[PDB]
């Protein structure tokens, strides 16, 4: 007979973040603002072997592209038919560069984000047996297996983040602060306790997708095996807001425009400085645990302040961006800070921005 639905354990601004991150709404957004055909691909249809499939796919174009085998068009179509795309009714365009056979590769990498929230809420069977069920919100947070804790004004960080996000942000429209959270992905804690004795610790930018944030608190910041870029296959950080503001796909709530972006606790130890593009990197040289694209500008280092987490120092940036002369010939205008070990990062907190 009828289950009791237990009242909601969490704050306001909790709620709505959790709301957030698990709207099927927010889902088939971004599905469409990847091109993606959502009434051929519905979010209970989606499966880890559809997008295997779309993979292999785009593996089979990569080939292409470095014979007599099939034609881009012939491979693009295969791709096509296995991941649904919306064009109004029009041919989807062939696959036939780098930088869209990685656009493609990174589409699918949000897509199987998007997959693994909808895995997640799958009911259990306990579930079905109990005869009280948490609230709905309740539950979804519990899913993540992440602590998230609301910090107000006076949290010893609080004005040290505000300072780094507001003095690093663009200059004439910088993200309004909403609310920051403090998480704690247990089961990183292990793995990050492998590089205490790694110093040079920097708390990071990392801005992503409204549609990643639930796989990310669930799983922590991941390289995959299609990661990619300008700096080759890790985990790409930056030390200026608004160079990670950038990825931030937001999404319009009422009259405003909302968005999340995290900081991580990266151990970067020995850095290796580049100044040119390397898109086949997967891994720093030998000797060196880092690899800094760096930039034109990079946030006043004579303003770094530390915060001490988990009894280690950490530094952060509090500078607004100068220039370094060194690196004025940069191909990079800001810096990109790229680990290649999943370990050396502990996601430290979520923040809010309007
Ligand atoms: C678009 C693919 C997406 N990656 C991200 O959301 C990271 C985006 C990002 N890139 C940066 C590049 C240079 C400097 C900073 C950033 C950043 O803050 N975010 C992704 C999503 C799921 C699994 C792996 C990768």
């Amino acid at each position: 007979s009828m289950k009791r639905v237990q009242p909601c354990s969490l704050d306001p601004a909790t709620q709505k973040l959790i709301t957030n991150i698990f709207s099927k709404e927010m889902f088939k957004n971004t599905m469409a603002l990847m091109d993606l055909d959502v009434k051929k691909m519905p979010l209970g249809k989606l499966s880890k072997q559809q997008i295997a499939r779309g993979f292999e796919a785009l593996e089979a174009l990569e080939e292409a592209l470095k014979d007599g085998g099939q034609s881009l068009e012939e491979l693009s179509s295969h791709f096509y038919t296995v991941i649904p795309h919306n064009f109004g009714h029009s041919q989807p365009p062939p696959i036939n560069s780098p930088e869209l056979l990685q656009a493609k590769k990174d589409m699918l990498l949000v897509l199987a984000d998007i997959e693994l929230a909808q895995a997640l809420q799958a009911v259990s069977e306990q579930e079905k047996t109990v005869e009280e069920v948490p609230h709905p919100l309740d539950r979804d947070y519990q899913l993540l297996k992440c602590q998230l804790q609301l910090l107000d004004s006076g949290a010893p960080e609080y004005k040290v983040i505000q300072t780094y996000l507001e003095q690093t942000g663009s200059n004439h429209r910088c993200p309004t602060l909403q609310h920051i959270w403090k998480v704690n992905q247990e089961g990183e804690e292990d793995r990050f306790q492998a590089h205490s004795k790694l110093g040079n610790r920097k708390l990071l930018w990392h801005g992503t997708n409204m549609a990643v944030v639930a796989a990310i608190l669930t799983s922590g910041l991941r390289i995959m095996p299609h990661s990619g870029g300008r700096v080759g296959k890790g985990i790409y950080f930056a030390s200026e807001n608004s160079k990670s503001a950038g990825y931030v796909i937001g999404m319009k709530c009422g009259a405003h425009h909302v968005g999340y972006m995290f900081l991580g606790e990266v151990a970067l130890g020995r850095e290796h400085h580049i100044n040119t593009d390397n898109p086949s990197l997967k891994s720093p040289p030998p000797g060196f645990d880092s690899v800094i694209a760096r930039g034109h500008t990079e946030p006043d280092p004579t303003q770094d302040t530390e915060l001490e987490l988990d009894g280690q120092q950490v530094v952060v940036p509090q500078g607004q961006p100068v220039p370094c002369p060194e690196f004025s010939s940069s191909t990079f205008s800001q810096s990109e800070y790229l680990i290649y070990q999943e370990s050396q990062c502990r996601l430290r907190y979520l923040l809010e921005v309007h």
